[PDB]
């Protein structure tokens, strides 16, 4: 007779170990899962920083490409002006 | 005399070059950073998405387990319940 | 006469200053496609260590996910084997 | 005595759903990780196609930037040359 309450008692056991065991697994996942989305907050916000930044730089880009095309405005309209003074200089010794 | 002349068109035309195959290099350069940051914009939406989800995933792993555990509990106190009424029996039975 | 010689001035002092700025715009895109490259490649190297890590997990894993199920195995037949105990014990009792 | 019965009837029916309700979290956290892990993955190939591009693009930036600095000799040396030619012809009329 004992030989059941023996056999209540292996199945208390069973139970509680395979239930400690799942809870385990389950942690394990869950802390899985936990570092991963971390993760890519991380680099979610790596990328914001940085995208953010980039409308300072086009301005600045801006700023010195504007700069740039007037100092080659005035390369061209130099150079322009030169060979014109040349080709007057050049008939009046034709003369 | 057309030296001068001349010499002054090779300016021009070097200046010219010069200036449009820079012009491609950065183009090039622009184009690079602007197809970078689209491929980090989409992988940051996509995280975006992810992290959106997780919180109802969440609630609905939440509603599970709660149900697991009250089973838990449940089996638990059977087995207990169980061993009892047999401990009970036994007794009868030594009488 | 040192119209010209003044002005050939200026085409130089205009050519070397918009040369410079340009290299400057160069360098700093440049730079800006280097630093993007480089976290692209830290994050890579990240999922690089998770997904290797992964592998290890899924043993250790597989490991216990067959305990787990060998202990509900052992919980089953144990229930059943003292389901059938009883209904031996009640028979007998009907005697 | 039919109690001891039921109650183990019972004990079983309560396992069974427990055990099978914790597979399925188990397998939905699993499936999770796997869909994550997938991200990771694709995310990390293409930084990988990204960068491998990079070297090949760096080929072409140098030869383009080669010639960039081969004109801007050429410019400076013209430019000097006009000049060193007009201090010529400056003194020649000086006379």
């Amino acid at each position: 007779m004992e030989n059941l309450l023996e056999e209540v008692e292996k199945a208390k056991v069973i139970a509680d170990e395979a239930v400690k065991l799942q809870k385990e697994i389950d942690k394990r996942c869950q802390h899985k899962i936990a570092e991963m989305v971390a993760l890519m907050e991380k680099h979610k916000h790596q990328y914001d920083k940085i995208i953010e930044e980039r409308d300072s730089e086009l301005g600045l880009y801006k700023s010195k490409e504007q700069e740039q095309s007037s100092l080659r405005a005035s390369l061209e309209i130099e150079l322009s002006n030169l060979k014109a003074e040349l080709l007057s200089v050049k008939k009046q010794l034709e003369i």
